[PDB]
């Protein structure tokens, strides 16, 4: 096998693999297959099983999602990324068609080959960074005014945010067969189905200062646990209350009908949040229905923006 050495070689020369030694890519070489495609060619058809990912060396591709009612909704991406890795890890059927807009050169691997990549030095963080950059393009932070009169910016979490934050990861993602930590961790960073996190930032592109999440009690449950965090300087400023409003809009839109929570005696704040939905305490715990979108005290236009942001980010992460 001499191809393998030559393979490793081409791989090493990709932007994607900058700073890896060609030899250290030799096993991965054994697991990747080159692909060439012509303009117009389907690289991935909607309804296909998720069997492989593709690493594209060069060639612009076009992603579209066919809707049963009215024409397919379409988008470009430049090369240098991986496509199909979410569906692959989720074993879901593809929901979006992908077509070569330009001649396409690249590399196809299975899930084991993707796990190989995840373990190569530097590579898990690099993949998270590529995901973060791709997703940022689908986020417009929404300026929001908290009851203090301070302005912050509301946006879905991004891959890489340090607040995104193993056993908790499996106990969710239990539908991934024979998984690795690395596979679970990467899916965690790009998950907007089972997990939905809202972040509030100091300025439109500034640090996260608070966050709120729901975690469905199983892949697709209408019951979801909630948790809120608020940074140090920022307590008692109306923030968790606001985020809860964002969290309600997102739940409704994706069909989460119920919330549960539990934590410390100490943070009344959390009790006060659940309180406002008429919680039921039994360190303490509760369940509540998610109220109708009706009752979050935000302007209709803000409701539509939070829903569209929810829409866009889910759609980014649907392959
Ligand atoms: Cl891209
Ligand atoms: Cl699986
Ligand atoms: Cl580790």
């Amino acid at each position: 096998a001499e191809l393998t050495e030559v393979r490793a070689a081409d791989l090493a020369a990709l932007e994607f693999f900058t700073g890896c030694r060609p030899s250290a890519l030799e096993p991965l070489a054994t697991q990747l297959r080159p692909l060439k495609a012509e303009p117009g060619q389907v690289l991935i058809r909607q309804g296909d099983p998720a069997l492989t990912f593709m690493l594209i060396e060069s060639g612009r591709v076009q992603v579209s999602h066919a809707v049963a009612d009215g024409p397919p909704i379409v988008l470009d991406i430049e090369p240098g990324l991986i496509i199909g890795e979410i569906a692959l890890l989720r074993d879901a059927p593809k929901t979006a068609t992908v077509v070569a807009a330009e001649p396409v050169i690249g590399w196809v691997g299975d899930r084991d080959a993707f796990d190989t990549i995840l373990h190569l030095p530097g590579m898990f963080d690099r993949l998270v960074r590529i995901a973060r950059q791709r997703l940022a393009a689908f986020i417009t932070p929404i300026p929001v005014q908290v009851r203090t009169g301070e302005w912050f910016y509301l946006r879905p979490v991004l891959p890489g945010d340090v607040e995104r934050t193993s056993e908790t990861l499996y106990r969710r993602f239990q539908s991934v067969r024979k998984p690795t930590r690395a596979l679970l961790e990467y899916l965690f960073e790009v998950d907007y189905a089972d997990h939905f996190v809202w972040v509030m930032t100091e300025g439109a592109l500034g640090p996260v200062i608070a966050d709120a999440r729901f975690v469905r009690e199983g892949h697709n449950a209408t019951m979801a646990e909630v948790a809120f965090t608020v940074g140090d300087d920022y307590q008692g400023r109306g923030i968790g209350s606001f985020l809860m409003g964002a969290l309600i809009v997102s739940a409704n839109y994706v069909g989460v009908q119920r919330f549960n929570a539990r934590v410390l005696t100490d943070n009344m704040a959390m009790r006060k949040i659940m309180d406002r939905l008429g919680a039921v305490w039994v360190v303490v715990m509760t369940e509540v229905d998610v109220p109708p979108v009706d009752t979050v005290p935000f302007e209709p236009e803000l409701i539509d923006q939070i829903r569209d942001a929810t829409r866009k980010v889910i759609r980014a992460v649907s392959q």
